[PDB]
């Protein structure tokens, strides 16, 4: 079997849907954990060295202090675009908004299903190149998976139209919803823009608190892969409840709701619409 390493559970799940049992797949970043800053275990180091194919996010996910993925593949002596591939190649990138983050990409492409499709295309392409005997199989799985993703994408374009302007704002800890906001027509706000920066300072919380206390936003959200303390402080200081845990940088654990890329997205879309519609009744 082809030996394949994926950096996080989101890329791993998409690869599973394309490759099934035809490969030997390993995922580095454990479920629920931050993929921005991770220190690979010796078993991850060993799997990476022996891999014929490595998939990572690219666009500024696994690169920061101090570029853990770069260190891993360099030490394992793997070549970019021969041994390891960014699944984000081709995505319409959104950049970070911060004053000093000039030219720096926002990595969270997958929260737009259109990019999920691109991820899958990239994976299928690379698997096929390395494992021609299974090309037809990979391509068929790609066709089915992308149609499933596409139909959910097309259905969800108007999912937030019903939310009045005053209530219409996604609030999470990390500013991980830029692509989601653009794909499904709903603004987002945050405590900190990206995980590599300081995560939940008094000043950040205060900044978001004063923004919120002059909105009618009915619900806050927290991500499965961050410490919830900052958002809980935001909750107390604004009197806006946290409605639900949502998924950004990881899928859910097996057996939980959202334990794949597709159900993660379905769940996010569902739960976010619920929280912003909170209080709505027929009679």
């Amino acid at each position: 079997k082809l030996k394949v390493v994926a950096t996080n559970s989101i890329i791993a799940d998409i690869t599973k849907n394309i490759a099934g049992d035809k490969i030997d797949l390993h995922s580095i970043v454990p479920i629920g954990q931050d993929p921005h800053e991770y220190e690979p275990l010796p078993e991850d180091v060993k799997k990476t060295s022996e891999a014929d194919l490595i998939f990572y996010n690219g666009i500024n996910l696994e690169t920061g202090g101090n570029a853990w993925f770069t260190k891993l593949v360099e030490n394992a002596k793997k070549t970019e675009n021969k041994d390891y591939f960014a699944v984000s190649d081709g995505v319409d990138v959104i950049y970070l908004e911060g004053q000093n983050e000039k030219g720096k990409e926002d990595p969270h492409a997958w929260l737009n299903l259109e990019n999920g499709i691109i991820f899958a295309k990239n994976i299928a392409k690379q698997l096929s190149a390395k494992d021609p005997n299974n090309k037809e199989f990979y391509e068929k799985n790609l066709k089915e998976y992308t149609d499933k993703l596409d139909k959910l994408d097309k259905e969800s374009k108007d999912k937030f139209n019903k939310i009045p302007a005053e209530k219409k704002l996604i609030v999470t800890s990390e500013g991980a919803f830029k692509y989601f906001s653009k794909a499904y027509g709903v603004p987002s706000a945050y405590i900190w823009e990206i995980n590599t920066e300081e995560e939940g300072t008094p000043e950040q919380i205060k900044t978001l608190v004063e923004k919120l206390r002059q909105t009618k936003v009915p619900s806050l959200f927290v991500e499965s892969s961050v410490d919830d303390r900052p958002m809980k402080t935001v909750s107390q200081d604004t009197n806006i409840p946290i409605y639900a845990q949502i998924f950004t940088d990881s899928i859910a654990e097996q057996g939980k709701e959202g334990d794949s890329y597709y159900s993660m997205m379905k769940y996010n879309l569902d739960k976010i619409a619920e929280g912003l519609a909170k209080g709505n009744l027929y009679f």
